[PDB]
């Protein structure tokens, strides 16, 4: 089997995308936010604390007749950017781009954290890095690739995102039309759970390629790419009145600059993020001093290849016995 499903950004500025994936039966067509950075399926529901919700659309489990309580199962988890959610399971029938899963675990929250509840696009999320992070208790549960795995034609899923458009999400193949060149494979390590990889260094604008390891995660549900402060250092100042400020929470800019590219090492290839989608526009209504895309994840205590380093690439998320990740250009 395959699926195949496009993927929405939320916003002008490419802060999320969004998927529709279709719940029990009838369906009941959520847009959850994919996350190759977490791995918990949960979303929106009629369970939800009334005040909690402001727009989303909720998934309503006693209208599916392959809806089943988990019981005793509970969930709760915490994000990298301190937002949360919590709740309790069911297991139902999840289709994604026409691929369809039985017994899936779907976590039914209870309570969400504000910048949830302020955000109306995001009916939830569908994690898809390892099912060793899924946060089920006392029972573990799988990911949604993980149970569509031994089904797929390929043990495989792509990430295909756009800059300022839609793009894709495919499960089982690799869309060859979908890339330019070849794809370079890079080894993974699984031992934090993560998609993590070391890329061989970078480049800014037409400077000369740095020669060095940066261990970090490939991460669909992070906005920006946070990177060693020593690299994101030698990025913004090549940028003038570029500046880290504490009050605003990073790198800033003037609005009136071009930016420079940024490239980074895959093995021997390598992927260059165009300067325009390293520009999150004004801080604030009206502000000519703009937010960066690339930031330090000094105190993060890992490098994130979030959605600016990703959507420059065809992304392989290889999940045979050995995982590997693959990046081509497009």
């Amino acid at each position: 089997s395959t699926g195949s499903a496009t993927t929405t950004p939320i916003d002008s500025l490419d802060d999320a995308y969004i998927t529709p994936v279709q719940i029990g039966t009838p369906a009941q067509t959520l847009n959850l936010d994919f996350d190759t950075g977490s791995s918990d399926l949960w979303v929106f529901s009629s369970e939800t604390t009334a005040s909690e919700v402001d727009g989303q659309t909720i998934y309503t489990p006693s209208k599916s007749t392959t809806a089943k309580l988990l019981s005793g199962a509970t969930w709760s988890i915490s994000y990298g950017d301190g937002s949360s959610s919590s709740g309790d399971v069911y297991t139902d029938t999840v289709s994604v781009g026409g691929l369809t899963v039985t017994g899936q675990a779907v976590e039914s929250a209870k309570k969400v954290s504000s910048s949830f509840t302020e955000d109306s696009t995001i009916d939830g999320l569908l994690g898809l890095a390892f099912s060793t992070l899924n946060t089920v208790s006392p029972t573990q549960q799988k990911t949604f690739f993980d149970n569509a795995k031994a089904s797929l034609d390929s043990p495989v899923f792509t990430a295909d995102l756009g800059y300022h458009a839609p793009g894709t999400y495919n499960f089982g193949f690799i869309d060859t039309t979908a890339y330019t060149g070849s794809i370079t494979y890079t080894a993974v390590s699984t031992k934090q759970g993560f998609w993590e990889w070391t890329s061989t260094g970078y480049a800014v604008g037409s400077g000369t390629f740095k020669s060095t390891s940066i261990d970090g995660i490939a991460d669909t549900g992070t906005t920006l790419l946070y990177l060693p402060a020593t690299v994101v250092s030698a990025y913004w100042a090549q940028v003038s009145g570029a500046k880290s400020s504490s009050s605003v929470g990073g790198y800033v800019f003037p609005c009136s600059a071009t930016l420079p590219s940024f490239t980074f090492g895959v093995g021997s290839a390598r992927i260059v993020i165009p300067g325009d989608y390293i520009d999150f526009g004004p801080i604030s209504t009206g502000s000519s001093s703009c937010f960066g895309g690339i930031q330090s994840s000094a105190g993060i205590g890992i490098n994130i290849f979030g959605d600016v380093a990703l959507k420059a690439a065809f992304v392989v998320f290889n999940g045979a016995t050995t995982p590997t990740l693959g990046f081509a250009s497009k």
